[PDB]
């Protein structure tokens, strides 16, 4: 079952490459996206306590840590911003055949092993005590043990602010030139992110979709010989569907910058985005995309601060 990764993977890779869902200039707002993420955001939202309710599924927000969280999302946005893109883009954009995309997920998978369980632990380690011991206890809608709420902390069933939420992005974006339309973009990546966290739950990973713990399995079924589980599947999938559908849209070409320093740009970036993502315990698809719709206060937070990060790094770059 843990083999349903790779096709949610798939589909996930399939969807980021034709809507061209690229996290790091949604964060640097049109002088779309911003509408494809409101949009997705409260499908999301709508959907996870729909399945959470018919018992498809248990949301499991993030735990809170504010020194992680805010410290975390910031050195993600940097390093997001240094490498061209945050962990969504850079992944499916190494099947798009862009060797610039190549270094930066590379670094970012050695980075996130090395923040979690190698030269920079010690970091993580130091972080760690900052945890916030608020969590909330086992329900229909919420794993025992998970992070607080938005719901939780108003003392409120999750449907009241999720739907509250929701409907107001929804008025949000539909009241302010590819066919592949936002709209119908936002659904198919709901549905995707709902099928994720199902089949994901059911594989032993009680969350959604995610970036970060894909790369270090990978990493470490390659180099320790582990098992592999649901997420490293998961992105193997997701290179996979961007790299399908950028060759049968005519898309795919293996590129090259067009001077070599970018490659010693993005190589950096993504080691930062490693070390941001597993301090800030998520990344933009784990934390934004995913903890954001269960209304996890630790992912709002560390969304705020990735675009934090992305704005001082735009500004030191440009
Ligand atoms: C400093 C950050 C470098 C990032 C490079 C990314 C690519 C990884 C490949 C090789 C790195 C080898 C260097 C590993 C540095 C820590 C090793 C260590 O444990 O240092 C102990 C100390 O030197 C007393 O024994
Ligand atoms: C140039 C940068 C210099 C450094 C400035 C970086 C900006 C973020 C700093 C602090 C945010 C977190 C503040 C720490 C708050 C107290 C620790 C804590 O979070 O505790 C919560 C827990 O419930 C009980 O420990
Ligand atoms: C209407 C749309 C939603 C509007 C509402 C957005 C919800 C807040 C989002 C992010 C802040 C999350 C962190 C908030 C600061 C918590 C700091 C704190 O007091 O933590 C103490 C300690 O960690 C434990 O007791
Ligand atoms: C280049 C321009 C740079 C401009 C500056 C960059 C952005 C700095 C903004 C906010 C820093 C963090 C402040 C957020 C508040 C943290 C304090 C806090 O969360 O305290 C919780 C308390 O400890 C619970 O017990």
């Amino acid at each position: 079952m843990i083999w349903t990764g790779l096709l949610v993977g798939f589909l996930f890779g399939i969807v980021l490459q034709r809507g061209r869902i690229c996290f790091n200039s949604a964060f640097r707002d049109v002088l779309y996206l911003f509408k494809l993420a409101v949009f997705t955001l409260a499908l999301e939202m709508i959907l996870f306590v729909l399945l959470s309710q018919v018992g498809l599924m248990q949301m499991n927000p993030k735990p809170l840590n504010l020194v992680g969280n805010i410290i975390g999302g910031f050195v993600f946005g940097l390093g997001m911003v240094l490498a061209g893109g945050a962990a969504s883009g850079v992944t499916y954009r190494v099947g798009e055949g862009l060797t610039t995309a190549w270094f930066a997920a590379l670094f970012y998978g050695l980075g996130a092993y090395a923040t979690k369980s190698g030269a920079f632990s010690w970091w993580l380690s130091w972080v760690g005590q900052f945890k916030s011991p608020l969590s909330v206890e086992e329900s229909a809608y919420y794993v025992k043990g998970a992070g607080p709420t938005i719901s939780s902390v108003l003392g409120l069933n999750p449907w009241i602010p999720a739907l509250v939420i929701a409907a107001l992005f929804i008025l949000w974006a539909f009241g302010t030139e590819t066919k592949f339309n936002w709209k119908i973009a936002s659904v198919c990546l709901a549905l995707v992110a709902g099928l994720g966290f199902i089949t994901s739950t059911l594989s032993g990973r009680k969350y959604g979709l995610g970036i970060t713990g894909g790369w270090i399995n990978l990493f470490q079924g390659f180099l320790t010989n582990s098992p592999l589980n649901w997420e490293g599947l998961e992105i193997v999938g997701i290179i996979l569907g961007a790299g399908v559908a950028a060759a049968v849209a005519g898309e795919f070409k293996l590129r090259m910058p067009k001077n070599p320093v970018t490659y010693l740009q993005v190589g950096i970036g993504g080691l930062l985005m490693g070390i941001g993502a597993v301090t800030a315990g998520g990344c933009n698809i784990g934390h934004f995309l995913t903890g954001v719709p269960q209304l996890a206060l630790s992912s709002w937070l560390a969304s705020i601060f990735f675009i934090l990060g992305n704005w001082t790094m735009a500004w030191i770059l440009f």
